[PDB]
């Protein structure tokens, strides 16, 4: 399929239900050779057997939190891919108070930092460990969600990450445009719907699928792009 | 390919250079089968001819100011595809003197009126035309540019008939979505580079492969979204 | 008050309850001299007992769907009046049937030509008429609403057509900029008390005030700006 | 002046061309009664100097690095003015060579946690410390640049950290609005002559006196926003 001839990295497969799942799925449908990371000893195993499923084994541990993580698990990768064509980031964290009551009372400096540096900084971070390993032609992918335009209730500190994160969208494009690496930001709406013009939530196939696209050469043209795959419910009101 | 399945009718193309021809291409190479409009006896024999290198014959007239000649047309197309699934709009038109010098000395109402009434109106005048013979999963798809939201000298009035356009893209994917029907546009770079962060110019391949997939089963999560296809030019600064 | 030494022409006022209305009364309060526009006969009187009550008795027929009308009314407005400082343009109309039901079924050649005439043209045909007689410092102000950026429903073709005069805004401040004239545009709340952040729904006055600010000098690094007067609505989701 | 009984807090007077200079002096004019903060002992004095001259007696260090000293402030303040009406924070950094160069290699994790906690976090924490000091129709205001929006060469994590900002705007006004608190930006042009619609750099004037208004019971209808005073710059292309 249209992916065919290029290698990318998957990041945040935890389980059937993730998006990163739909995106790998859609990906290897589409001729890939994927590779993967999982966070921690927890996840190892799940995540070997998902590869094992798309053909790959390539399983490698990655804490985005921590720089030494990310520079390993990219020396590990050029044992095997010494140059390769992106990745896919779909990661965040914020602690869990951070999540739940009015913004201003749950928000403190320390999950605003937790939340800024998984969420955000680890999709520069990421850049940064392979960029000389990235082929002409590489593009970079990252998920954001709604909240980062208009403030969600409970969604929070998060909102304030993901705004972060589309920024960092458009810096990195900007600066490695010209190294021939494009980067783009899908908004997912909510994963399980009266309101929504396509009257129904989007599924990971639909974000698979959007982001199988934007990684592939299809989507030459866009760079430092936050597109909608949320089926039109931003762009509706009093619904 | 992607399309197979998918009956597309395509307006727009009067030559080699237009992106309604990069956009035809790229669908017939994704496995749609494809119908074709011209304006006027000066475009039929070259869309003819390009039609019948895309293996169709299905090559008919319509005008877009006249309301009688757009249900002329979705009459005919009856006839060969009593459904199809979507139509790419590509289309739009203002008088010369709208399009050169001071904005606010050269708009008249009349010119107004008619960069309006064909680059705008007539996107919705079609989707009118040819609602129920839609498929469930159908897509419509415009081309729009970054003067619908930013001032570019000597784009003048037309800024205002894309901005319109762009509105019409929300407001028809809001109307048309629960019957199945995704409404977007491409807001394309200029076609033939400095400050564009890919470093080029997109090309009518570029477009192409972006209306493809737009008007795809690919893109089922997008609706009411305008996808920009240049480059990332619009998301950079005094680059 | 911080209008004192400007002469501004309002259009729009038809009621106690006109948005055109709470402008007046806040420009008036802050020192501005002021004349007004009214569109027919059936209006006069009542137009010339809120003048009165506003320090004025420059009061003018004026019907934006004529050239030769404005092209009238300014040259009335010139003989009291041979240098001002700008305009509140409060005008807008849709024929009742286009703004009901489903947009595609409801929209029209017809009804998508005058709704942007009407509530788009018209902006920039007042200020080609008396772009002559505008003071360095000057600025206009027209109104807006969210329905040109969100699908609405009902609000249908006029989403479309303040969605150009927004542009109108833009490519309207970019011409007029160099020459010393601001451009600006109120998209107003409706005249949502529950999701609104500010919890109420906002008052004429509240726009009022804001619509004085962006006459004044006090705004005078503000142009080609759309200010958003509705309590944060626009910015919320899912409250 | 129409800022008559309030009482403003401002943060980040570091000398007479600072930006908070001119939002103090044209508070001040407004019938404002002032505070000052001033982040180290270097700059005790001067700020002193500054405060005098507005009427001011009531200055306080605050270095918004630390909980401790935001909170100590905020109840020194409380001495003075158990209850106040908002305040303005023109405060943000990222060490130096974070802004040199090429994004992706001048970030570091870092430089990323100390611009993003000094230039967004301490907006928010700033309203925490002084949340149950604010009365009804107070309002809050922060300083943000169009590197939020835009990839703007050099400006590099100083931009994700403005996009930050933004959003915490919004999340902000979402949260204290229903206690009678609106919360905005002013997105400043840089203090470009020849592409600004307007042909000048704004001024800390014309700065101070959107500044102004926004605090002012004038602004009621306006919150969760961010108002560009840049003279049009952002919305102009190609000029
Ligand atoms: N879901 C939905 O709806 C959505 C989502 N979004 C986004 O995307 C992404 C992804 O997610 P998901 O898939 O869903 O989830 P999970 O599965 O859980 O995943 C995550 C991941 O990450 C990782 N990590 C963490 N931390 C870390 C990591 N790695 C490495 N290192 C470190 N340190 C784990 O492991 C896993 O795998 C995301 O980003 C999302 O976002 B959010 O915010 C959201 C949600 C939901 C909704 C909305 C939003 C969830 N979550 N999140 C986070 N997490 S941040 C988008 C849209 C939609
Ligand atoms: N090019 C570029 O760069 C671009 C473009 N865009 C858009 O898209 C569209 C399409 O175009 P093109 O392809 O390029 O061109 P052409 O080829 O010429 O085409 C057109 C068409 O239309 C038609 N018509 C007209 N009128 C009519 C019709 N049909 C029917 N009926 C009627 N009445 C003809 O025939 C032809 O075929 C468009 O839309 C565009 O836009 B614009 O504005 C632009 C340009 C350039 C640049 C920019 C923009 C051009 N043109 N235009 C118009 N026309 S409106 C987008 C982006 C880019
Ligand atoms: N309301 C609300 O909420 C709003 C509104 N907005 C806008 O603003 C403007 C103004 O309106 P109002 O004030 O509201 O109402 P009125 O009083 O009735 O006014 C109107 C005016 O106009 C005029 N005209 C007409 N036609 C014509 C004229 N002139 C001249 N010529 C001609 N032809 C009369 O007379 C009067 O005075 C407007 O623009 C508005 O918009 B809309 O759309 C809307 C509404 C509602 C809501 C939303 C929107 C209503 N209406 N509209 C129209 N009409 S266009 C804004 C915001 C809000
Ligand atoms: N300039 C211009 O053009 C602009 C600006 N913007 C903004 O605003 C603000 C303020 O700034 P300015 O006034 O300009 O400056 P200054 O005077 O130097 O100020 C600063 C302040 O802060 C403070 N701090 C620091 N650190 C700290 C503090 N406090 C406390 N604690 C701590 N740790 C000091 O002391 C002073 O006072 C800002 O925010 C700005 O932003 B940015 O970014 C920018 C610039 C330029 C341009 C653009 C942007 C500069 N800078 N920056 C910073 N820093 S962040 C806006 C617009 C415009």
């Amino acid at each position: 399929g249209f992916l065919s001839g290029k290698r990318i990295l998957v990041t945040g497969v935890a389980s059937k239900l993730s998006i990163a799942y739909g995106i790998a799925q859609a990906m290897h449908r589409e001729g890939a050779e994927l590779a993967f990371t999982y966070q921690n000893d927890k996840l190892k195993g799940r995540v070997e057997e998902f590869a094992a499923q798309l053909g790959s084994d390539i399983v490698l541990q990655c804490d985005v939190a921590e720089d030494a993580s990310i520079d390993t698990m990219f020396a590990e990768l050029g044992k095997v891919w010494p140059k390769f064509d992106g990745f896919v980031h779909s990661i965040g964290f914020a602690p869990g108070d951070q999540l739940d009551g009015d913004y201003v009372n749950a928000v403190t400096r320390e999950g605003f930092k937790i939340a800024h540096d998984i969420s955000s900084y680890s999709f520069v971070a990421m850049a940064k460990a392979c960029r000389s390993m990235l082929n002409p032609g590489s593009a970079l992918l990252t998920l954001s969600y709604l909240g980062a335009e208009r403030a969600i209730p409970n969604y929070n500190v998060m909102g304030l990450a993901k705004a972060s994160l589309e920024a960092n969208v458009r810096y990195m494009a900007n600066a490695m445009g010209p190294e021939g690496v494009r980067v783009n930001a899908i908004s997912a709406g909510p994963i399980r719907e009266a309101v929504t013009p396509i009257r129904r939530t989007v599924t990971i196939e639909d974000v698979g699928n959007s982001a199988a696209f934007l990684c592939s050469d299809l989507s030459a043209g866009i760079s430092g792009e936050v597109v909608h795959v949320d089926g039109g419910f931003s762009i509706a009101a009093m619904n």
